[PDB]
């Protein structure tokens, strides 16, 4: 029936957590980040060369190898517990995750392989990879998108190997935890940590972009690093955030087994920084076929500047869908898979307007307004219509939802 899946060789039985949709499996393995002249490949490469090329240790420059092929396929101790996720944290909701079942997921970062890749001993390392997530519809979300993670660790006479005293100053202590660190960190290792992480980001989008650029770090929180940050980038006169990073939770460190080690950790988004950097205006443009986009990263050489042409957009077509939610049995991510398995690369949007109960039977209803636009053609009034009427017959047989219309 609806019983075991299969992905890549392997047998994952369905629970009460699994949630997969055959779409989103028809994605894993295409592996767009190892797509040769594809422009996620694109950015990769550069990061790459950054690193192999231009980072400089007072030591040598850390050795970043590099994990491109990781099987997206992660226990959610990878995914969540290494990284000290909380158990009832809501990044775990299952309203939000790819279960295959209650302990296998599709990863949601490129983080729930650090511990693993730091316990096999690495002192610095890239992993690159394709990552899912359960969300809304528009052109800034798609199922599935592709983060680079970068992981570089110091010892203390490394970090301090500059100073005349080096070997008196220390990574450890025993302190508190303030907002500038970690309770086990001395503010002497902090400052230089968090120093090298930020002029090694500051470099590497100064490689990518140009000196113009305007950039800004955000002070935020991760359960695996702290203090953190996101860095921000001032893109048609709007702040993006565009990556987080931090210094790495000494416990994660310790767990791994470097613990004469401190580290930064950053976890940049492809598609992000993509739809800057070229600017592309929407997530399913890195999807699709359509010759007027894909050739335009096909160039001689990685270093090549690539001035991205801007595509025809075409119009869109709005219908509403309303239905009465199953007796505390709905979620509202479950109607967007629907939509993005029937609708697919039709959708640009969907929006939830309005919501009500009503008091005769205490039953809520959903409105939502679906804007159907497709990135390579214009779509006709006939073909959405009888498209958002097999969307509002699915609903009915598979989300229990009653028609209102
Ligand atoms: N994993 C974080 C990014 C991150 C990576 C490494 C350190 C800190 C933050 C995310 O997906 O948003």
């Amino acid at each position: 029936p609806g019983s075991v899946v299969e992905l890549l060789g392997k047998s994952y039985p369905q629970d009460d957590h699994s949630n997969l949709t055959r779409k989103v499996l028809t994605r894993v393995g295409r592996n767009l980040h190892n797509q040769q002249h594809h422009a996620l490949w694109l950015i990769k490469e550069r990061v790459k060369e950054h690193f192999y090329k231009q980072y400089v240790g007072r030591f040598g420059t850390p050795l970043f190898s590099v994990y491109d092929n990781l099987s997206p396929v992660v226990t959610t101790w990878q995914n969540f517990d290494s990284l000290l996720i909380p158990a009832d944290h809501p990044s775990r909701k299952k309203g939000d995750n790819y279960y295959l079942n209650r302990t296998h997921m599709l990863r949601a970062h490129t983080s729930a392989h650090q511990w693993d890749l730091l316990h096999a001993g690495l002192d610095a390392f890239l992993v690159v990879g394709d990552v899912y997530r359960r969300d809304q519809i528009d052109s800034q979300h798609y199922p599935i998108f592709h983060q680079l993670e970068a992981v570089r660790l110091f010892s203390k006479h490394e970090l301090f190997a500059g100073i005349k005293d080096g070997e008196s100053l220390q990574l450890f202590e025993q302190s508190s935890r303030s907002a500038h660190k970690q309770e086990t960190h001395t503010m002497e290792a902090v400052k230089l940590v968090e120093f090298d992480l930020k002029q090694t980001l500051t470099r590497l989008m100064a490689h990518l972009f140009g000196d113009e650029l305007e950039i800004r770090w955000v002070d935020c929180y991760f359960p695996f690093t702290h203090p953190s940050f996101e860095m921000e980038i001032n893109f048609h006169g709007e702040w993006l955030e565009v990556l987080g990073c931090g210094v790495m939770e000494q416990q994660l460190v310790n767990s791994a087994g470097a613990q004469d080690r401190i580290g930064w950790a950053f976890g940049l988004g492809l598609e992000r920084l993509a739809m800057i950097l070229y600017d592309i205006p929407d997530i399913r443009l890195f999807w699709c076929e359509d010759e007027r986009f894909l050739k335009q990263f096909c160039v001689s050489n990685i270093n090549q500047k690539v001035k991205f042409q801007p595509l025809s957009k075409y119009p869109a077509v709005i219908n509403d869908i309303s239905f009465w939610l199953p007796s505390e049995n709905y979620a509202e991510n479950d109607f967007y898979d629907l939509v993005r398995t029937i609708g697919g690369d039709l959708v640009e949007k969907v929006d939830l307007i309005d919501k009500f109960v009503h008091p005769k039977t205490h039953k809520t209803s959903h409105c939502y307004r679906i804007t159907y636009r497709h990135m390579e053609r214009t779509l006709s009034q006939r073909e959405v219509r009888h498209i958002h009427q097999a969307l509002q017959e699915a609903a009915v047989q598979l989300l229990g939802v009653e028609g209102r219309f």
